[PDB]
């Protein structure tokens, strides 16, 4: 369900990811991440892998890593981790050492060893990723491929909401009883008590509170 | 340190209230609905702390689904009966419902008063209370002695506990236990100082500043 349809236009992934959407469309049209044109009557661009490529560079971007150039550092990591590597269960664990020995050859101060600097640091004398990152990339679960599944969106707190392409058409879920987040909203607004619609939803009111808050 | 100062740009608010910046202009510039003052010399600043509660809470309002276009007459309504800065004021919460409702009576079933009245409040074991969605938001507010808010805590930010405080970081939002701005965390853990490090070195828990950064 990951590669060949797409599942989010670019409004869809923003509000996701928490990343503008300007910067997305940047990101799909050399592109950074795995996008597909739109199909007729529809805006929707990214396939889950995709999203999964975008939720990771945003980490990076959050974590202060210059992006204008960061395409020679992924395609060095693509050729080492792996076809989608950013996408990959060998990331978080392979890809600061990868990417240390590309910074190394590129020049000091050099673009590539900026964004490499932006995401690794000495740890116990070995080059390891920022926790800053790391957060991030802990938050993907992994297919038989080893190419990411699911991805928890940390802003919903201990609402544990997913984007999984098996629940919800990919759209945020609570993971713990697949219900789209959207379908919360309109009984709340209506006037519910988050108790009612907790219970309603196989969710607890404090998990609603968090995810209203997200 | 509530009144007369303006504290906020409008650019800040739309951050700390998740509003759009277009939306608060609107509100501060209009008639205003929130408390606004002219920007300093050189300065963007607008919104005294009471404008950013007033604000907050119309937000709250707009959340809900209420329509926010023709509000003003039940702001006017609310302040004759409630008083001055009513939507910042500790009575709200308890009082608010059954002066709201006495309005929309004599407004006319449909008309625009009644259509923000019922996207406010709904009947509970025989009286009319604010609906729970809104009520969630109202109880964010702290009272000073005037009964009139002087603090808000921001429940985006989720267990760090983050707040809005004239006494403490300029106002911008701070964590409410050790009075550190969440801005000053940031730095730090960019540079890829780990999470442990960051909450020991600024007085607040690992996971409280997970919550902070997402």
């Amino acid at each position: 369900l990951r590669f060949d349809v797409p599942l989010y236009t670019l409004a869809e992934a923003s509000r996701y990811l928490v990343v503008p959407r300007a910067t997305l469309a940047t990101w799909a049209d050399q592109p950074i991440i795995t996008a597909l044109p739109h199909p007729t009557g529809s805006h929707a661009r990214l396939p889950f892998v995709g999203i999964a490529e975008a939720y990771v560079l945003n980490a990076f971007r959050r974590a202060g890593v210059p992006m204008q150039r960061i395409r020679p550092s992924l395609d060095w990591l693509i050729k080492n981790v792996g076809p989608h590597a950013l996408a990959s269960q060998d990331l978080c664990t392979d890809g600061a050492e990868v990417l240390w020995r590309f910074a190394e050859r590129s020049g000091e101060g050099s673009p590539d060893d900026l964004v490499v600097r932006g995401l690794i640091v000495p740890r116990s004398g070995q080059y390891v990723f920022k926790e800053i990152v790391e957060h991030y990339l802990q938050q993907i679960s992994f297919a038989d491929d080893n190419l990411a599944s699911m991805i928890r969106l940390p802003q919903y707190g201990d609402a544990n909401v997913v984007l999984d392409p098996r629940r919800g058409y990919g759209q945020p879920v609570f993971d713990g009883s697949g219900v789209r987040v959207a379908d919360v909203l309109g009984p709340l607004r209506a006037g519910a008590t988050f108790q009612a619609v907790a219970d309603d939803y196989g969710v607890t009111p404090d998990q609603l509170r968090d995810a209203l808050d997200a």
